[PDB]
């Protein structure tokens, strides 16, 4: 049976940076997850490029992205970073977040496909209002941190109603750091500064195959600075290196 | 198709007075470079290489159950302390647990071995002096350029396998991840030799980086444990002069 328990000493990382948010961890083996504020993890904000992660499956699932070598072509048009005006591979793709390549294979897949697998992947609110191309980076599509381990964890059992062979093609194209003992797959999101009074949401969300054990992982916090970025990493990471889970 | 000498990298060989070969080959296996023609063709015992074509033919004969198989330890006593626990395929793969992949050898049997190696044209394909140790101290030999193809093919999802069994294999050999590239990689050790007849060492792999792919294999005699460390710092310090990685 699931659990989830709340923690205390996870607390002084967020107040030593006077951070607003949420970790949650979950190991696999004991089906427990722990977290600094219940009330904040069961909380659904917007997933910004997180979403990428069920748009690359749904856009594998659906043939939109032909396969793990398919090269996304950059057609020489202005784009609103200078990291995404260049040919990506669907992990180059993935990992600057290039929002315009997503977008298109989100209009390709179109609303009745996207509905229907948000809700066979229980994938937040599953609110896809406000246009197809948008719904996810500041539209009504909201999900919490307890809902992202518990998608993460079926896409690492490949138990999402998707081929294995397009959950494993996600899976590496998520891998962001590799050691001899342990692999960190995660994906970063931001939906903006949002104002001092309604501040926009940083995440970080992954697993970790660490020896035979795996733990899945999500972090989300308010920011109203682009110059407090840097700490959607450092405080899950600070935690998982004092849990000796990486480092 | 073509393999061109490269006289450019011999100063990180000489450097370090090492005998060996790398090959280099950008977008696929059609054009090598490297350092020595004749070494880039040589065969050579594999070692701890031969647990990729190892782990894809268990996967493809049901051997390894599936991606998740965890390889329990008995308690009986392992030749590296490391191999004394509870293995993913993946921690097997990275500490090079020789005793998982010999009972997985002894479960896929020598005819199966053998036809699996016919299929993925590994090396010189002999299997014989048993079941459990042929890649580790008999008669199969596979060259640097052998292994850039083999790895070509697993890249491609071109072996005989089914693509599930390739892309848990490729997960497996993940080494080091950054923003601009992905590193495949697997190391391999024959052990000292001697001074006259020396063991080798290699360092096989590939680097995704954006849209282009890098395939290498690196190889040098090896007399002595305490040159391990130039089996991945000289193909290393090439490919960093050559902008791959780092
Ligand atoms: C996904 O998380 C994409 C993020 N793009 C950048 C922003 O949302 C910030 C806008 O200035
Ligand atoms: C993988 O290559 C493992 C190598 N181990 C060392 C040997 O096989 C020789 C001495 O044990
Ligand atoms: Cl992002
Ligand atoms: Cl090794």
């Amino acid at each position: 049976s699931n659990s989830i328990t709340e923690n205390t000493s996870w607390n002084k990382e967020f107040s030593a940076e006077a951070v607003n948010g949420v970790f949650v961890l979950c190991k696999s083996s004991s089906k427990s997850c722990a977290t600094n504020d219940l009330a904040r993890a069961s909380k659904e904000y917007l997933p910004a490029s997180t979403f990428k992660i069920p748009n690359a499956i749904i856009g594998l699932e659906t043939g939109v992205i032909k396969n793990e070598h398919q090269v996304f072509k950059w057609d020489g048009k202005p784009r609103a970073m200078k990291q995404w005006e260049r040919d990506l591979t669907l992990r180059g793709a993935i990992q600057v977040s290039a929002v315009p390549v997503f977008q298109q294979i989100a209009r390709e897949v179109g609303e009745v496909r996207m509905q229907k697998y948000l809700k066979k992947f229980s994938y937040g609110n599953q609110n896809i209002s406000g246009g197809i191309d948008k719904f996810w980076l500041e539209d009504q599509l909201r999900i919490s941190a307890v809902n992202q381990v518990e998608f993460l964890e079926s896409l690492y059992l490949n138990k999402l109603s998707a081929s294995k062979e397009n959950q494993l093609i996600v899976k590496e194209a998520l891998v962001t750091e590799a050691a001899p003992e342990y692999l960190v797959h995660s994906k970063t999101g931001f939906s903006g500064v949002g104002t001092e009074s309604n501040p926009g949401v940083a995440w970080w969300v992954g697993w970790v195959e660490k020896e035979t054990e795996v733990y899945f992982f999500a972090f989300n916090m308010d920011i109203d600075n682009e110059s407090k970025l840097p700490l959607r990493k450092s405080i899950p990471t600070k935690i998982m290196e004092s849990e000796g889970i990486i480092g």
